[PDB]
RNA sequence: UUAG
RNA sequence: UUAG
């Protein structure tokens, strides 16, 4: 029921006394540009994106120091997973999970 | 004596009743965006570009 | 969307 | 350039 523009990468957020405009591009062809005008912007960008230097998203005017300083101090961690698909089960099905100790 | 922004590729020209805004990018890093606001735009783009 |  |  929501209006969602997929494949739309925000590039710049402009926020002013009179309103906001958000500049985004098509991810499938980055030349194609869109300008979304609104009363307010809700930023949901991951902290990792906000941390990115040089910026992946530019804020105009620049965010105040008390905001940027916080973005720098906070940690943004990492963890990954490997999916292994087999045709046969060869492990104990009753065991939800088991470990492996490193050398 | 002129103000020239080199390495600035215009991507979109917006022209309205109240004025114009021109969206351009840095050719050396196309993520970096600029919005130039003005009363009028003079288009000097080659016919080949306009045909593209 | 020449945002309403 | 939160165009003036």
């Amino acid at each position: 029921g929501l209006d969602i523009k997929l494949n739309t990468a925000v590039r710049q957020v402009r926020y002013t006394a009179s309103g906001c405009e958000v500049i985004a591009v098509n991810t499938r062809s980055t030349s194609q540009t869109f300008i979304y005008k609104c009363d307010a912007v809700l930023c949901t960008l991951p902290l990792g994106v906000l941390k990115q230097q040089p910026p992946a998203v530019q804020f105009v005017p620049p965010l105040p120091e008390w905001k940027t300083s916080a973005v720098q101090r906070m940690g943004f961690g990492n963890l990954n997973k490997v999916v292994l698909c087999f045709d046969r089960v060869f492990w104990d099905p009753s065991v939800n999970l088991f470990g492996h100790v490193g050398s």
